[PDB]
């Protein structure tokens, strides 16, 4: 069993939410939750999904609050991507950029590319 790949979701929005059900829901993985917002977490606690709270705005907290994890799944907003996989590199874990909106990130990654 314990062979699973922790895994830390960083973000407790609709893609938070999503990813957490699925990794759950799998055999090979064991999921957190890490999110600044209490209320959002108990969402994830009414699911059976083991939370977090973190902030990004502290740095050397995010990074703490990573460690022991596999990877790190931003499901956070485009903009705290340098942060989140600058903690997710601090902390030894492989950071997964998924971010909590996919179309939007897609149109920025586009804009970055489109230079």
């Amino acid at each position: 069993n314990a062979m699973r790949w922790n895994i830390c979701v960083v973000g407790a929005g609709k893609i938070g939410q999503m990813i957490a059900a699925l990794l759950k829901t799998s055999s090979n993985y064991s999921v957190t939750v890490a999110d600044h917002d209490l209320a959002a977490l108990a969402v994830l606690n009414r699911m059976g999904v083991a939370t977090k709270q973190v902030d990004a705005k502290d740095e050397a907290g995010l990074a703490k609050a990573l460690g022991g994890f596999d990877a790190v799944i931003s499901a956070a907003p485009f903009f705290l991507t340098p942060i989140i996989a600058k903690a997710a590199k601090a902390a030894g874990a492989h950071y997964f950029d998924l971010t909590e909106d996919v179309a939007a990130t897609n149109a920025v990654r586009a804009l970055v590319e489109d230079s």
